[PDB]
């Protein structure tokens, strides 16, 4: 009937029902739970190379578009009905079939509202769309990012939007974006051994350059947008830097902070993730929202594996920073994140710190529950990288589910992809 | 085969192929994870009425056995093969069998070798047993607690210990403890609708007070040990406040901090978990290591739902404790860890930081994955609530699965007990 969801701060309790409309199996055995595991195959939507049986797509086009029209306020059974068997035709004419605007508009947002490692979901409802259904070469994809980015920047009071390309049609003419993010630093292996820059791009880096790309060995130099259009080879492009907007990190108080010469971009946008909707893929689809502090301040800037500044800022804080028990990590990480918050408030740069995130996380699977009984959520990408049982997403107990329409990940497409050239 | 693992930070990965030896199903669904569920039925185990059916207890008695010898570093085939034996014969002539103590060491430490959710198992092969499977009164479960909190507490050098008593023969004669923890304080409802003490033991404390129980309204009493006895109705016993080791909390810098008259008791112990071994279940083994400073500072001192000292603590520190995105939660937070392991330390009481912990779990995983390639872990519970990526443990992706022997919850006493009077 219903799964008992409990909040251990306040006590409060929740049904969910609505996993049941999950849909296959997820990552969790029978006798065994993953969770925690980054990419399991649950969350990924591999490549094809012939078009999806049309005994699989019907269905789900079917269930998509009752979906769609399930959720106006006023009923319109003749509009529906009629899409429906529109919807059919097209399918038996094409073998395949094509979304209206609105029903796009609907699905990129219903995705989102179902993406379980999203903190950001109350704002769901306030998505742009950029519809590039009709892009067709590398160049046009690149035009279009760049309105994309262009658009959602909005000289720093950023604006959540999605631009979607054509759907992939067979497998074999894939429109797909080889970057993590729109705006991503580059990863250099340096002559002495050490990494400079972004370390977590390093790879990717290296492929831009095998691609053509001119390495600046930056610490923070903006990797270009490496795009493949209808299946052909992909194309490197850089960005106008024009479009780039950053902000210089200081410190409220440490007048020596920006003496680390630190800065980060201020548009966070996913540019490899595939869109899922009523049988029908979208490789392609870049999206961005804004940042969450902890990002930048917390894992970009503090994981080893990253810019891994943390000892530094240590040092600088005349910290006993060969003494863990004494905290001064903990020291540390605090004014970093508040060198972030503070740079991006000053720079006019929408940001939003981890408290008021998770406080607005509740309010909106709160809202979630009374709406459709549920909300899909992933406890260990929700709960912020630091402060956990500070913030109210720590005590509340979750169920992660995968629905309908839907952001998966994808093989990266260097390790699929087949060269002509 | 195997199931690969990652570890972001280091880029280390691992062959989990210990999961296979997990028993039966767990929590998560086929298309539903819950791993955030605090009491999945995947971790509790039940009470009986009749004695365990003997075509599941000779396999899992065999199994055990099996493991037990399969353990020593030189082979004793005779020794095993007359155990083996014996077990059956035992099992046969009794309907079920005694484990030897040899066998009961083994399986305490096995058992905490398994608990997912323990970050301290780096020191799980040193536990000192005590054989308590003699007992038949209440009275002589108090003594046998009280000599477990002496040993274990030993002036502040603790030492982590378990008590066992009478495995659970019908499950109509059950020894159990009612308490959470050995050590506990009291939450009272006070007149003027405030709590007064740890408002997480409210509903304990009523059943302490309906049972006889004087209660002194004090913001730290320490609850009285309410005892079951072979399957009789629970008995009431304080604990003798010479052995109640607490640490008074001090700051290293804000003298004000004492005058929050704050302090904790020096002794973690688990009162109410289940032991399963060999087809054996022990509804009555309290254990304990010692503290990590996070499940004080910031669980026990700052979740909402117990003591909630956090903002108190902000304003004494003069913070904008009415904005949020000051991050003055973060800064009030560390200082009040800095207490807890300032005063522990002062005090000369066993105590390990967070970051300490973590690096040692990490330490535990590596070997064990080499001593038996696997590690049940809960990441959700080895996160510590606070610097969560600062920690290594956060980068590590965990396989969590439940082995034998382990450690199960049980459904609390009180509201399956068949009461007498
Ligand atoms: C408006 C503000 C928004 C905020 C503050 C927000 C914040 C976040 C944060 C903090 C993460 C964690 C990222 C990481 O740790 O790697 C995340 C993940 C995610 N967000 Fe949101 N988000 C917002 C908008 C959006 C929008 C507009 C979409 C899609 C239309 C979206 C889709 C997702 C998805 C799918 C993930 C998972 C990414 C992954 O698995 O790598 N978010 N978001
Ligand atoms: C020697 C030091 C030890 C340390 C520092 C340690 C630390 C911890 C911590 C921090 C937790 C989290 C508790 C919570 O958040 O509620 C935990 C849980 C746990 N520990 Fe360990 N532990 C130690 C020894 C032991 C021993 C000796 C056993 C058993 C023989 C054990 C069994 C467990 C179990 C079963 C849990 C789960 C408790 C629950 O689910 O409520 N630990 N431990
Ligand atoms: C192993 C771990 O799953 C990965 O380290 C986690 C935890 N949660 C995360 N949470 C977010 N929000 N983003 C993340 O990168 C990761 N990684
Ligand atoms: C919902 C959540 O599962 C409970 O809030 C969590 C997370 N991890 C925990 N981690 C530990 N170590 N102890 C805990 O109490 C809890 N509770
Ligand atoms: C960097 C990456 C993850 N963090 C974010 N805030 C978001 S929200 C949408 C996209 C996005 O991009
Ligand atoms: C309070 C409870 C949980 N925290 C601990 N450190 C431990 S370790 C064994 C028992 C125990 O008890």
């Amino acid at each position: 009937q219903y799964v008992r969801i409990k909040n251990w701060g306040s006590g409060e309790i929740l049904h969910d029902t609505l996993h049941h409309k999950a849909t296959s199996d997820f990552t969790c055995k029978s006798k065994s739970c993953l969770g925690s595991i980054m990419n399991p195959k649950s969350l990924t939507r591999g490549p094809r190379d012939k078009p999806t049986p049309l005994e699989e797509l019907l269905p789900h086009a079917i269930e998509f578009i009752n979906q769609y029209y399930g959720s106006f306020k006023e009923a319109k059974i003749e509009e529906h009905l009629a899409r429906l068997e529109a919807v059919t035709k097209e399918i038996e004419t094409t073998g395949t079939y094509q979304l209206t605007l609105d029903e796009l508009i609907f699905a990129t947002k219903m995705a989102w509202r179902n993406a379980p490692r999203c903190i950001g979901r109350i704002q769901w409802s306030n998505l742009q769309v950029f519809d590039a259904r009709n892009c067709s070469t590398a160049q046009e994809m690149f035009q279009h990012i760049c309105r994309h980015i262009l658009y959602a920047t909005n000289n720093g009071n950023i604006r959540s939007a999605i631009t979607v390309f054509p759907q992939r049609s067979d497998g074999k003419h894939d429109f797909r974006l080889w970057n993590s993010q729109l705006i991503r630093y580059a990863g250099y292996q340096m002559p002495d051994g050490t990494i400079r820059g972004d370390a977590a791009t390093l790879e990717f880096t290296q492929l831009c350059i095998d691609l053509g790309w001119k390495p600046r060995y930056g610490r923070f130099d903006v990797l270009p947008l490496v795009l493949q259009a209808d299946g052909q080879d992909p194309e490197v492009f850089e960005i106008p830097p024009d479009l780039v907007l950053e902000v210089t990190m200081e410190h409220p108080k440490y007048e020596w902070f920006q003496e680390l010469g630190l800065k980060w971009y201020a548009l966070p946008a996913v540019a490899n993730m595939l869109l899922e909707v009523g049988g029908l893929e979208f490789p392609a689809c870049p999206f961005n929202g804004w940042y969450m502090g902890t990002e930048i301040g917390v894992r970009d800037f503090c994981d080893t594996q990253r810019y891994n500044i943390l000892e530094e800022v240590g040092r600088r804080m005349g910290l006993e920073t060969h003494t863990l028990a004494s905290l001064w990590k903990d020291r540390a990480v605090t004014e970093i994140n508040v060198a972030v918050l503070h740079s991006f408030q000053k720079q006019n740069v929408t940001i939003m710190d981890h408290h008021t995130a998770s406080e607005s996380f509740m309010k909106h699977m709160q809202n979630e529950y009374r709406a459709r009984g549920g909300c899909p959520a992933d406890w260990i990408w929700l709960v912020p990288p630091v402060s956990g049982s500070i913030t109210p997403v720590f005590h509340q107990e979750m169920l992660n589910y995968v629905l309908s329409p839907f952001y998966y990940y994808q093989i990266e497409p260097w390790k699929t992809h087949i060269w002509q050239n």
